[PDB]
């Protein structure tokens, strides 16, 4: 299983009159390396990165004023307060040189240190950033909703060639492939030779028209067991009326049963798509409440829904109930939640709050004629930066080295920790 356990001594250190926790292990010599958390995570999220590191580099990962570990004091927890704290931290542990490792909030910290002390940062290994989003439509409504008991996948047509980039667990029943080999990849892989050639058509004419269509067909899983498939499909559109999806139902089961029953399937394929459709809305307006202070604050700090909501949702595998209760802890006590609802206020989406749209605009600018090297991690569908972007930046950015995760949302090390962490250590031996 992956790691559950947090197997670091305390480190404390007095930082503008409060204490703050951090991890620090591995040789004492060389060139740092700095692994900086977001939200609502601590220096838990990297506890099974470090390891691939430890050998060969000194690992130093804070936790951010008001979270894990650190003081709680009263402040408004801005992103302006964490960059004063952070500032401080590295000055305070003397830091030199660094090699920078960051995600989510912690990201919007190190590009912004790094934009202002430009020569102490050797290299930089991000995953899901702050970035301008420029608008709520970026946002993924399905995301976490793996579990969600309806068999149903979303394409991107956006992408080249259609791919899956969200999978339902029923899918993978259905099918038996696993969602790394589903995501990415265009739906007709279920095919094969007895698949009828004249429905593949009415489905390639329907999907060039943008249009639904239900149809039934030959499929075959992974291990080559042929069955029925009654699936149905139809386009989502954004606020623009333009087709930014396509959303599919299928029907469990060889069928053969696909006469006169399937009528009723047929009936209960497209329910299900209208009801998912229905509610595609409301899932992504939960970060626009949350952005909000009478609604957003009963969401986040009187019923801790980032806690037990939104973090469970910035995971494709399901997390246990010990890796959850390291999450909680924190922020058992709901007077401590602030950095909670603070932090989803200042990310810079449709504009808002300009002072941080400026901001990141500006070490986006940096990092685009900056030759440091970087090496930049992405998952399907990601949340923060969709897979598009991921290839844009990997073509943008110089000295770049991009690396797919695999399937991934937010929490990126929680998926896939061996690969990032052993690449982050190869990648680490090509520095100076
Ligand atoms: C730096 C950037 C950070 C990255 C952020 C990552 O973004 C990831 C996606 O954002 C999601 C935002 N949106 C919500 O959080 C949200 C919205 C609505 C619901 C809902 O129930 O309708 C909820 C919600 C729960 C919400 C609250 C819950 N309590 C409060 C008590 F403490 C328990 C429980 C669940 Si629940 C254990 C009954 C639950 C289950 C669920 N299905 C499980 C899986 F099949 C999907 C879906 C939603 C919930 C959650
Ligand atoms: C949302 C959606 C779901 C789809 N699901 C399936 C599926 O489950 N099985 C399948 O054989 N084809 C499925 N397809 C069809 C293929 O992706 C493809 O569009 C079809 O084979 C016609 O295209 P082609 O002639 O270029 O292969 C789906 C298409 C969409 C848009
Ligand atoms: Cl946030």
């Amino acid at each position: 299983e992956i790691g559950t356990g947090f197997p670091f001594d305390p480190h404390y250190v007095e930082v503008l009159g409060e204490r703050m926790h951090y991890v620090d292990v591995g040789p004492r010599d060389g060139t740092p390396v700095l692994f900086l958390h977001g939200n609502p995570t601590s220096s838990y999220v990297w506890r099974n990165i470090i390891p691939h590191v430890a050998p060969t580099h000194r690992c130093i990962a804070p936790d951010l004023i008001g979270m894990g570990k650190s003081d709680k004091p009263d402040l408004g927890y801005f992103f302006d307060d964490h960059v004063r704290f952070m500032d401080a931290f590295i000055e305070a542990l003397g830091l030199e040189e660094v090699v920078l490792v960051i995600h989510d909030w912690g990201s919007a910290l190190g590009f912004h240190w790094a934009k202002r002390n430009p020569e102490r940062v050797k290299g930089i290994a991000f995953m899901e950033f702050i970035r301008p989003i420029p608008t709520w439509d970026e946002w993924p409504w399905f995301a976490g909703l793996e579990r969600i008991e309806k068999n149903f996948i979303i394409t991107d047509p956006r992408l080249p060639d259609n791919p899956i980039i969200f999978a339902s667990d029923s899918f993978l029943q259905l099918t038996e492939y696993s969602r790394e080999e589903i995501l990415g990849r265009n739906c007709r892989f279920l095919q094969g030779p007895e698949t009828d050639r004249a429905t593949v058509r009415k489905i390639r004419d329907a999907i060039d028209n943008q249009t639904e269509v239900t149809v039934q067909l030959i499929n075959y899983t992974k291990s080559g067991k042929k069955f029925w498939n009654l699936f149905h499909l139809q386009p989502m559109r954004d606020q623009k009326g333009d087709v930014q999806y396509f959303i599919g139902v299928q029907l469990d089961g060889t069928e053969h049963v696909r006469d006169a029953a399937e009528r009723e399937g047929v009936m209960l394929i497209k329910k299900t798509a209208e009801n998912i459709d229905e509610a595609a809305p409301f899932w992504r307006e939960t970060f626009q409440a949350f952005r909000t202070t009478d609604v957003g604050r009963k969401l986040i700090i009187d019923q801790n829904v980032f806690i037990e909501g939104t973090l469970p949702m910035g995971v494709v595998r399901p997390l246990t109930e010990v890796e959850m209760d390291h999450y909680r802890e924190p922020f058992l006590n709901p007077v401590d939640r602030e950095p909670l609802w603070r932090f989803p206020n200042e990310l810079p989406i449709a504009g808002e709050p300009a002072n941080i749209v400026a901001l990141v605009e500006e070490y986006m600018d940096w990092l685009h004629q900056s030759p440091v090297p970087k090496l930049l991690f992405w998952g399907t569908p990601g949340v923060l930066i969709p897979p598009a972007e991921a290839a844009r930046l990997a073509k943008s950015l110089p000295n770049c080295k991009a690396v797919d995760i695999g399937p991934g949302l937010n929490l990126l090390q929680e998926d896939n920790p061996d690969l990032i962490g052993s690449e982050i250590a190869r990648w680490l031996s090509t520095l100076e």
